[PDB]
């Protein structure tokens, strides 16, 4: 059972011998004999291809073999294979760390499988350079030979380096390129309001049920209550809120409550809690919210009981919608309106350049309150007003000046990008001809600050430079602006009168407090009090001789001397703080200003006339009364008498007594040091804003940024973008402090007597974590769809779980409290849901479920992995398990090798018989299927062309490298299982001479 040389005592290995009808064969590995009519065909064997095909089968279906989001596959899917190819010559048994991509095995077209490939060539280096670009009519098996090619180079990579980094890095650089899995699908466009290039809605789903929704009622603002009309924009940023949902509005309450007690909550400091809210993106979510909000505050402080109360919550609506006002008067003024027909009237005829501005006729009439002759009390609409925000005519202007200084694309900047577009922005501010900064802000500011029925609001950014560290640098206006403030609180009170003579130039005046009308005689205080204006826009106002401006002070003003508060002059204005210089001017015994375009009594700039510089283009003059004491205060304090009507605020000499400073600009740049925090520099100076007459001081958003850079709002980290609804410097400082410098600014305010006002952000949350599948449709930014889109209830990868551990912590933990002190809040049927608030479920971790929708991700319509036929693949989580084909377990009944008869035949992968073709084994050896698809197993010297002789076992094995010794001499089969004739060869050790007929000569 060994055949061993006796001369050279080596034994003959892979070697077929005859012994008279017996024939033996003596095995590669050990030389073992065994009767070689007895071998047979295993018949467990499988093919090359075959082993191939399995080894490329994922390991399992479990979660960590197939990486996906809710069972669903991404381009991006990473999966654990039954074998690993290792270093492109050996399967072995994957690990569980074997982690491969899809895409090296599977392609979701051929088109896309033949970019792959020169993909992989042209950037991988995983192909010869220099092979032919593959084509859209690229052969299949070619196609599937060299995607074979690349697996092995792959692998061939991950053995040299012990890593797949690169490749993880490689194949997401490959994804990025298509057009299904990358922007190029999401038709990005930014018509309204797609700030961002477009929205996905979120829609119910079978396919992803975890993520359905009863309410998503959506744009239902003021004039859209019951969903029939169109509405303002539900879609604005990032995530969108359902604030439909009465969950999520509980939620909102919970948070309500949070920032109104959130120096008691985070610090035991009954002193460091906010006093008013600013509703962000009023007409961008449920209008119910105003109504909760009020609801709440009359539960918690009695805003509807009189003047007095509601005055100690000073709030104010970001409301856009010129329809709104009406509305918000009908539900009780819980919190202010804006008047943007007044602030547009102010752009239209002062903010614009000489060329562009309007007659000022509007400014008496484009607004709330006709202002001709104002001269009643509590009968107007309630409002604030301003001339520039953080964002008006502040965001866009200074991003033009940043461009245009360093000539990187819009919206994109850094720290030293922004500085060097600042500098160049406050050289404009300070020109007169400006091309990014708004003209005429004396003017502006002075009707601002004049107007009667008004609640003002002073914007940061026109006192201090935008730009720079927290109060860093003063504009040109700071003067300006402040005497117009202090000179507000000492005179400006009583009734109004505005009209335009036939020059087109306005006067403004004010009576004083005690006099309504230009007729009454007033009361004591009357006297010293009151203010004229005078404003032209334009630059090249003259006045003829003898034609003149009167002001008409009124019966309460005859026969007195008035100074000048502020006078324009040829390259800017003067200020003056007090009597002291101050030119003046005497009234007549109507009580009649007169100006004329002759200086009085020689005193220069006197005169009315035109002129243009970088505060003025046209002309403006203030003049006050002369002699009032330096403690005179004309502010009228809130009556406790109860409310006759339902309403919170009034309008009347009380509120117009207050001023709203909005105490920020989105372009303070992060402190270089503790002193510079906004928050600490706020608590320095209290005392310095009540001397402005500042009763509320509107501060920033305080939550911390999403830093994402996705918005202007998270690249200069304002405190509109965060992911943390709860998060108010706590985890990490905002750019403006700690929590603790928060409460201390806080704590600072209301020692000086003034309010805060929190901004109440319920619009949406940006940049979480966690990933999941959602069916969406593309829409537009009223989550109308969008028709050319094949985005449509198509599965699409979301990032919307998580919050942080803040609105962990915090979310839903107050609801508790709110329903034992104040159980009216949870009996209330808002208007748009027509149903109360749920406080049954608590938010503690945000999930799709929750939001209206999305901005667009740019993952591509196809990123999600589905069939030809429009079926997804899942592990079975979500819906049905589906897996690609090369991923699934292949039913192998008529595949392979399969016995007929006496024969074995081969089926291929199309289960087509193979004929006259040899096949290898996935363990090494070759067999010949002959023309009738028969394989051979007969053990003699046959003909096979592709001539060369062969010869095949009884168990089908071509035999190859050895010996074979019949009774008619020896023969020697190569290592391609040809017969060796007439030459001299080598195999290892031995050396075997053959003649012509293939008998072995010597050895
Ligand atoms: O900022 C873009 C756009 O948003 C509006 C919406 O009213 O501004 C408010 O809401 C945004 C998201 O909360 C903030 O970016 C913005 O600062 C805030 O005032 C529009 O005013 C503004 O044009
Ligand atoms: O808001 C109306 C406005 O949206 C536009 C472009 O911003 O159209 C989008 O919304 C449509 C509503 O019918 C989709 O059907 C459409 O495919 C998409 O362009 C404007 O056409 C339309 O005036
Ligand atoms: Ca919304």
């Amino acid at each position: 059972q060994y055949y061993i040389d006796p001369t050279t005592g080596q034994p003959r290995k892979n070697f077929l011998l005859q012994n008279g009808n017996d024939w033996i064969y003596f095995d590669k590995d050990t030389g073992a004999g065994t009767n070689a009519l007895k071998l047979q065909f295993d018949k467990g064997t499988i093919s090359a291809d075959e082993q191939y095909r399995r080894g490329n089968e994922a390991y399992s279906y479990d979660d960590k073999s197939i990486e996906n989001v809710n069972g669903y596959l991404t381009a991006d899917t990473w999966y654990r294979p039954k074998q690993i190819l290792k270093d492109g010559t050996t399967w072995t048994d994957s690990k569980e760390t074997d982690m491969r991509p899809i895409l090296m095995v599977w392609w979701p077209n051929t088109v896309t499988q033949a970019y792959y490939l020169n993909y992989m060539k042209q950037y991988g280096n995983l192909l010869p350079a220099s092979l032919p670009s593959f084509s859209t009519d690229a052969d299949s098996a070619e196609l599937n030979h060299y995607s074979e090619l690349v697996q092995q180079n792959i692998e061939k990579r991950i053995s040299e380096t012990g890593s797949t980094d690169w490749l993880r890095t490689l194949m997401h650089e490959f994804v990025t390129k298509n057009s299904m899995w990358n922007k190029d699908s999401e038709n990005v466009d930014y018509g309204g309001l797609q700030l961002q290039g477009g929205f996905l809605k979120y829609v119910n789903s079978d396919l992803t049920k975890y993520a359905n929704s009863d309410w998503r009622l959506m744009n239902r603002t003021a004039t859209n209550i019951d969903g029939k009309n169109y509405g303002g924009a539900e879609f604005l940023l990032a995530n969108d809120i359902d604030n439909s949902n009465p969950v999520v509005q509980a939620e909102e309450l919970n948070w309500l409550y949070y920032l109104m007690n959130f120096g008691t909550i985070t610090g035991n400091n009954p002193e460091a809690n906010f006093d008013g809210i600013r509703v962000n993106a009023v007409d961008n979510v449920d209008v119910d919210l105003l109504s909760i909000a009020r609801d709440y505050f009359n539960a918690a402080y009695n805003m509807e009981q009189s003047d007095a109360s509601a005055n100690k919550h000073i709030n104010i609506l970001e409301d856009w919608g010129w329809d709104d006002p009406a509305y918000v008067n009908k539900i009780g003024n819980p919190q202010l309106t804006m008047d943007d027909r007044l602030r547009n009237a102010i752009m239209d005829t002062l903010s614009g350049a000489p060329d562009k501005n309007q007659a000022l006729n509007k400014l008496i009439t484009q607004s709330l309150v006709n202002r001709a002759n104002d001269n009643t009390e509590n009968a107007v609409i309630p409002s604030y007003n301003f001339v520039r925000a953080h964002d008006s005519n502040a965001q866009d202007q200074i991003r033009q000046a940043i461009q245009a200084a360093t000539g990187k694309p819009y919206g994109e900047f850094n720290l030293d990008d922004e500085k060097k577009g600042m500098e160049a922005y406050i050289n404009d501010q300070n020109s007169t001809n400006k091309k990014w900064n708004l003209y005429n802000m004396p003017s502006a500011y002075t009707i601002l600050l004049t107007n009667k029925d008004s609640v003002p609001r002073v914007y940061y950014g026109d006192l201090y430079q935008d730009g720079g560290q927290y109060m860093e640098h003063k504009t040109r206006y700071f003067d300006t602006i402040t005497n117009l403030l202090k000179t507000r609180v000492k005179y400006v009170a009583g009734g109004q009168t505005m009209s335009v003579d036939k020059n087109g130039i306005l006067t403004n005046v004010r009576f004083g407090k005690g006099a309504m009308n230009a007729t009454d005689t007033g009361t004591d205080e009357t006297r010293t009090e009151g203010i004229g204006v005078v404003i032209s826009n334009n630059t090249n106002l003259k006045l003829n001789d003898g034609e003149s401006v009167v002001l008409h002070m009124g019966a309460a003003h005859k026969n007195q001397k008035y100074r000048a508060v502020i006078l324009t002059t040829e390259d800017g204005v003067k200020n003056y703080t007090n009597d002291t210089d101050a030119p003046v001017a005497y009234t007549d015994a109507n009580g009649d200003l007169h100006f004329t375009n002759t200086n009085l009594d020689g005193q220069q700039y006197t005169a009315v006339r035109g002129y243009a510089n970088p505060d003025v283009t046209g002309y403006l003059a203030v003049w006050v009364p002369a002699g009032a004491a330096d403690d005179q205060d004309a502010r009228t304090a809130p009556s406790d008498e109860a409310h006759t009507t339902k309403t919170a605020y009034r309008s009347n000499a009380a509120l117009d007594s207050n001023v709203i400073y909005e105490g920020f600009s989105n372009f303070i740049y992060w402190p270089t040091t503790e002193s510079e925090r906004t928050n600490v520099r706020i608590a320095q100076n209290a005392d310095l804003f009540k001397s402005w007459g500042i009763t509320t001081f509107e501060l920033a958003p305080q939550y911390n940024s999403s830093k994402d850079g996705t918005f202007l709002d998270s690249i200069i980290d304002n405190g509109y973008a965060f992911t943390d609804r709860y998060d108010l410097g706590m985890s990490t400082p905002n750019k403006y402090g700690s929590d603790e410098d928060l409460r201390n600014a806080l704590q600072a305010l209301h020692k000086a007597g003034l309010q805060a006002i929190a901004d109440w952000v319920p619009d949406q949350i940006y940049n979480l974590p966690g990933k999941e599948a959602v069916t969406v449709t593309r829409s537009d930014d009223h989550g109308t769809t969008w028709e050319v889109s094949p985005i449509k209830n198509v599965v699409y990868i979301t990032n919307t779980i998580g919050g942080g551990e803040y609105q962990k912590k915090y979310g839903g933990e107050f609801l508790d409290t709110l329903q034992k002190e104040y159980p009216q809040l949870f009996s209330q049927v808002y208007p748009v849901t027509q149903t109360t608030i749920d406080p049954s479920v608590k938010i503690k971790e945000w999930s799709a479920k929750y939001f209206n929708g999305t901005n667009i991700l740019h993952r591509g319509a196809g990123y999600v992995l589905r069939s030809n036929d429009g079926k997804y693949y899942n592990l079975g989580t979500s819906t049905q398990q589906f897996l690609p084909s090369q991923l699934s377990v292949q039913d192998n009944e008529g595949y392979g090798f399969v016995k007929e008869g006496n024969n074995y035949h081969y089926y291929d992968e199309n289960k087509q018989m193979v004929k006259d073709a040899f096949i290898q084994d996935s363990v090494g050896n070759w067999y010949y299927l002959d023309k009738n698809g028969n394989m051979v197993a007969n053990q003699s010297p046959v003909e096979i062309s592709s001539s060369g002789t062969y010869l095949f076992l009884n168990n089908g094995t071509s035999f190859r490298s050895g010996l074979v010794k019949t009774d008619a001499g020896t023969y020697y089969y190569d290592g391609d299982g040809r017969m060796v004739r007439n030459q001299t060869v080598s195999d290892g050790a031995m050396t075997y001479v053959l003649d012509e007929n293939g008998k072995l000569v010597s050895e």
